[PDB]
């Protein structure tokens, strides 16, 4: 047994821009790394991983794949598609976590002015050791 | 380790909700799959990633299913216009028993062709 | 520790056609497997592996997963949008290599353009 989670967002609500999404249905967490509530993976053992996220939303749909390692981790994955267009926007990288390190992602309006309110959300997020550090 | 990789790069439509089946096997370290049926079946109960690729013309809704218990079933939809042809992907981390079965099947949210790339490998083993 | 590599593409110049395309930041490589100059990720531990892109750029992409593995690889993924669209296309597979095998991801015309793009792979066992 070593880390490995599988996390499912599929709910009316609308998920925050610049916040973690968050999740309603945990398909596989082995080690219990994984908050739903916070929408944060949380190393529990150091070594290199592996992420990857699956999600649409009703029009363009941006996410970032971010962690609080050092250096850290910003990666953006953007589908600027028409409004009325639903899209599966995917991925993920190949990180080195270190203990208590933190990885999400993060929905951002890639375009447009002020004022833009959140969407719907669906999302699969999975991940998973590749070796211990 | 169980570990595959299947290609469907072919002329014919791919029916409704029936499994996707392949032409070519590109891995398949444990001869866990079955190209003509479109099943992957597991033999090494554990935990599993899988993860497609797949493009239609126009509108594409696929589905990761399962027969484990409880099962599995994990819509991932383009809805797009008839003149585009775009990739889908989706995947999950699954636990799986001997015996459980795990494939995609597209669905409408008229078949089409499809091309698909499915992808599976044992992360560790129960 | 195995073979495991995240490389990234994040840059100004315009990724050709039918040749390799090359990263400008390295975000992981365990074995140091990967010259991001060239665009390859060398074999040197035989076994078979799992590699994945994600990629965007304006208008059409057409990306090529390919190898010099014997049978040779030559996988293709097709986002045939509009002009005025980015889109994130995605692939990978599942290969078995032997050392000295290469495998890279190359664009082509199904012009050519910026592309940003995050390419990763690792061992699943050792052969």
């Amino acid at each position: 047994e070593k880390p490995a989670f599988s996390v499912l967002r599929n709910e009316t609500s609308q998920a925050q821009y610049k916040q973690p999404v968050t999740f309603n249905d945990k398909l596989s967490d082995a080690n219990d790394d994984f908050q739903i509530k916070t929408g944060y993976f949380t190393c529990k053992v150091p070594g290199v991983y592996y992420f990857v996220f699956h999600a649409s939303s009703e029009g363009r749909l941006c996410l970032r794949l971010k962690s609080t390692s050092a250096p850290p981790v910003s990666l953006s994955f953007c589908d600027f598609n028409s409004k009325s267009v639903s899209l599966v926007v995917s991925g993920g990288a190949v990180l080195t976590l270190l203990k208590g390190d933190k990885v999400w992602i993060e929905p951002f309006a890639g375009d447009g002015g002020v004022g833009q309110m959140p969407k719907r959300l669906y999302a699969v997020f999975n991940g998973f050791l590749i070796y211990r550090n």
